[PDB]
């Protein structure tokens, strides 16, 4: 039962990070997100993906690679104005 | 060494929402923040910490009761306004 748990946990997590592109995209808005919250989130999917790549947990490595990609587009963003 | 890369990821993602939560307490102000980014968030952070209670992972349960902390006063203000 329990990794069901993990698994939709993970895709929660991770698609969580989407309306927030969305809404980031749409409005070209940024002055309310943080920029050292997407910063030190960078670097820990950074670190959660090279966790995944270690352990081989293909799992891990797709939520986090999906993650990295919503988290850097949106800190670009936030980065460009 | 995979358990350390662990730990300083979940280090990192949680206290990344630190520096947003006082960011919101600060300027009162969530315009730019999805909702729906923090709804399917917190969701998520509950299912990571039924997952660890499940798994007896301590750390995970307490990483991500902060992490359910922060979260939720973040949605609070965004409900809030
Ligand atoms: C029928 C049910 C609802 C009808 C309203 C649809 C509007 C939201 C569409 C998706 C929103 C994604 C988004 O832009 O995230 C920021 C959000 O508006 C507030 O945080
Ligand atoms: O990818 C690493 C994941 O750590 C989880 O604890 C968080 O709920 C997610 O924000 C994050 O995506």
């Amino acid at each position: 039962m329990e990794n069901l748990i993990g698994y939709v946990a993970a895709f929660l997590t991770t698609v969580s990070f989407l309306p927030q592109v969305l809404r980031v995209v749409m409005t070209k808005q940024t002055r309310d997100i943080s920029r050292n919250m997407y910063i030190m989130f960078f670097l820990g999917v950074v670190l959660w993906f090279v966790y995944g790549i270690l352990r081989s947990a293909l799992p891990i490595i797709l939520a986090n690679v999906v993650t990295l990609f919503f988290v850097t587009i949106i800190l670009y963003y936030k980065l460009t104005e």
